[PDB]
């Protein structure tokens, strides 16, 4: 953990934070789909391809049908997709951290922070094996960081950048990082090391809840590139197809 403030001490979040060990979801902490929200067409979130076994929190994403079955694979649902959103809300203040390895699909691997009034924080929208060919050679190996704002800050833009890691994000657990310092203040953390800082718009001082999802994008949209669709040939392949987390772990100071 960065080293904390000022005599203060670094305490878990015990309701935020999961080893992901058990033998299915803690109910208790995670809701195994988006409650608010369908997902991204021609995605939509499918209760339990989220699903917690091998000590991971299993973001699985499958072929609902072929998207030669449906009138426009642009739109047209086809894609079963995964989320977790937290029971508990996120904070200012806390710090947050995942280990996961990303899918190999054409979708995210995401971990970040919405259902807001007015505010986002992604820490990653990670796109592990992008169909448009020409950003094979970049998107695996990025870690795009984001704010974005909407409601009563509708119109602003969104504020993010990025970090090249060393290897690809499907191919390792890493572990990303985001400590919540001030609603002014975002700090972003590769294995550890802190790589990236944002200052938000606007103070980010709202109460949000912390998801880990996966997402068709049929064009760039929401601050994510154009990706391309995914292939049904990795869909229906366990082994390309699931985000796994090892863990989350949050933590707040205490005086
Ligand atoms: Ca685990
Ligand atoms: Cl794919």
């Amino acid at each position: 953990l960065p080293s904390p403030t000022n005599g203060k001490k670094w305490e878990k979040v015990e309701q935020l934070s999961d080893e992901f060990n058990g033998n299915s979801i803690d109910t208790n902490k995670w809701y195994d789909y988006h409650p608010f929200w369908e997902g991204r067409a021609p995605s939509n979130f499918k209760k339990g391809n989220a699903f917690v076994s091998d000590g991971f929190l299993n973001l699985r994403s499958t072929l609902r049908k072929e998207p030669s079955s449906v009138q426009d694979p642009f739109k047209d649902i086809w894609v079963d997709a995964a989320a977790a959103v937290s029971k508990t809300k996120a904070q200012p203040g806390y710090y947050y951290e995942a280990r996961f390895k990303a899918s190999s699909l054409s979708m995210t691997s995401s971990f970040w922070f919405r259902v807001g009034q007015f505010s986002e924080i992604d820490v990653i929208e990670h796109i592990g094996n992008p169909s448009k060919e020409n950003r094979q050679d970049d998107l695996p190996y990025q870690y795009h960081v984001n704010t974005h704002y909407y409601g009563k800050h509708a119109g602003l833009q969104p504020l993010g950048t990025e970090y090249k890691m060393p290897g690809r994000g499907r191919d390792n657990f890493y572990t990303y990082g985001f400590w919540w310092k001030s609603p002014n203040e975002l700090l972003f953390y590769f294995n550890g090391k802190q790589v990236m800082r944002i200052v938000p718009r606007v103070p980010l001082d709202e109460e949000l809840r912390m998801i880990f999802d996966t997402e068709v994008f049929p064009f760039a949209t929401a601050g994510v590139a154009n990706i391309g669709l995914p292939k049904p040939e990795n869909l229906r392949d366990n082994s390309k197809n699931t985000m796994k987390v090892d863990w989350v772990r949050v933590y707040k100071l205490v005086d």
